[PDB]
DNA sequence: CGGCTCGCGCA
DNA sequence: TGCGCGAAGCCGAT
């Protein structure tokens, strides 16, 4: 409907009604940001076209119980640097708490909305809501996939068992979706405090905290400073000084040369399509270019494909029939170690390389890439059942990543424990035919006391 | 039938 | 360190 530079495929309607005569309305849930968002955008033009402002609605649910501290600041405050640039561009922005289901119905009958326009999620409860709300209103309601460079039901119409199959699919569709963002166009016709939203939350929150045995907090909030602002200083960052070696580094955890872009991209205070724009014309390494393409543009969108083509994608049944075959009959194996919920997170296990790879989780709030392997991988070892496994493992990576909640926590935990977009390995006793890794295999390819003793 | 994002022996 | 082989089931081009 309407524009130029804006691929219809990236819009699908979620319920046809009479347009209204008020403002268009954006439900800002994943992507919080400002620029590059084909979301805003796409309301930007619907309001143009009916000569009506745009406006920005945010639900603050009650899951950030559920997560710690380090999220809540992170996004909390990126939200309150979103707010002033929207504000620049005489957009408002409303921040409404509790149940989306009621709250965004409610909005859009008191605010005699026109249009409502939401981003694209392949969460279990993003669906939810969006049901509640379209039973509750009578407007036309759109969903944009400001996400993934090409639209997720427009990469694949099932789910992909492996990359090599998504690989050529998704590269195909490169030329078509992958362009340059327009700017966003400010309002012309102009018509709850997050300050006290975050003071809230925290003190809600402060019991819950990760605390040392003086009763110091782990986490370390100076390595990543949230906002777009800082995003886009990260981006830079990456493909001035660490794109070029990002090719043979990827998987060496002691030294930092990863992008480090999943906290801002989890949050949507960054596009990963204009991490492609800029990263498609450095002139760096053409190893390392491809590297890193294949990871924020297979890898990222195929776990979106994961979740919503699997709404069991944080389950055991998602698994392949192989994998849950193999590890069905290593049910009744003994365990070399049985280990807890709370050994597991407090870093009480026999392995100091695992332990290591916790504590940098618990001070820092981002594993490294390579490591989250072995810690998800001894977890499914070290486990009473893989239910359990994949019950720790996620639990862990939800409470304490900062890109965590996210699709790609549950296709990367469903890779490394069910085989999940894997192949089947050598036949093990407890693990079976699930992909297995070793200490010796660690210290054959990096220096692993260097990162044991930077992690205590 | 070819080829998939480990360990391991060997220079 | 970097390279080639091994051990496993299966998708997808035909
Ligand atoms: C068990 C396990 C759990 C994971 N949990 C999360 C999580 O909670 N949140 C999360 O965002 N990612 C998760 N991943 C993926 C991966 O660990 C992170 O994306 C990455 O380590 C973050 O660091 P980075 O952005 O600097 O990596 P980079 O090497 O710089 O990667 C660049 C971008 O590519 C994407 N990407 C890279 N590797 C993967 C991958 N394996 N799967 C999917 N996308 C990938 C991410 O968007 C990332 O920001 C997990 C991986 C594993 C093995």
């Amino acid at each position: 409907p309407r524009g130029s530079h804006m691929n219809p495929k990236r819009i699908r309607a979620l319920k046809s009604g009479k347009q209204g005569d008020g403002p268009v309305v954006y439900w800002m849930s994943r992507d919080q940001r400002a620029e590059d968002n084909w979301a805003l955008l796409f309301s930007r033009a619907i309001a143009k076209e009916a000569n009506v402002p745009v406006v920005v609605v945010f639900c603050l649910t009650d899951e950030f119980l559920e997560a710690g501290i380090r999220q809540y600041e992170f996004m909390l405050k990126g939200l309150q640097e979103l707010e002033v640039s929207l504000s620049r561009k005489k957009i408002p922005s409303f921040f409404l708490r509790g149940d989306p289901g009621e709250k965004i119905s409610r909005f859009v009958k008191d605010y005699n909305a026109g249009t409502l326009v939401t981003d694209f999620s392949p969460l279990r409860i993003k669906n939810q809501w969006i049901e509640k709300v379209i039973s509750g209103i009578s407007i036309p309601f759109f969903e944009v996939d400001a996400h993934n460079v090409v639209p997720c039901w427009e990469a694949s119409q099932k789910h992909e068992y492996a990359a090599h199959t998504f690989r050529p699919k998704l590269y195909a569709l490169l030329p078509e979706f992958l362009e340059e963002f327009p700017e966003l166009e400010p309002n012309s016709v102009t018509p709850e405090t997050l300050s006290d939203v975050l003071e809230t939350g925290v003190k809600a929150l402060l019991p819950e905290r990760a605390l040392l045995k003086n009763k110091d907090p782990l986490f370390e909030p100076w390595h990543f400073e949230p906002g777009e602002k800082a995003a886009k200083k990260v981006m830079e960052s990456f493909i001035a000084d660490r794109l070029d070696s990002y090719g043979a580094l990827r998987n060496d955890p002691t030294k930092n040369m990863l992008s480090n872009l999943s906290p801002y991209l989890h949050f949507g205070q960054i596009s990963s399509q204009r991490v492609v724009l800029e990263v498609e014309k450095a002139e760096s390494n053409p190893g390392s270019k491809k590297a890193f393409l294949d990871e924020i543009l297979i890898w990222k969108e195929i776990s979106d494909n994961f979740c919503y083509y699997n709404p069991g994608y944080d389950g055991f049944e998602s698994f392949p029939s192989w994998a849950k075959e193999s590890l069905n009959a290593h049910r009744n194996d003994v365990r070399s170690h049985i280990y807890t919920l709370e050994e597991f997170e407090a870093g009480k296990t026999h392995d100091p390389l695992w332990n290591a790879s916790q504590m940098e989780l618990l001070s820092t709030g981002k594993m490294h890439g390579y490591t989250r392997m072995y810690w998800a991988k001894k977890i499914l070892e070290w486990s009473e059942s893989p239910e359990k496994a994949l019950e720790i493992a996620i639990c862990l990576n939800d409470r304490y990543e900062l890109d965590g909640r996210d699709p790609n926590g549950y296709a990367g935990i469903a890779w490394s424990i069910g085989g999940v977009h894997d192949r089947a390995w050598g036949e093990r006793e407890v693990t079976g035919k699930i992909r297995y890794m070793s200490y010796e295999g660690c210290k054959r390819k990096f220096d692993v006391k260097l990162y044991i003793e930077k992690y205590s």
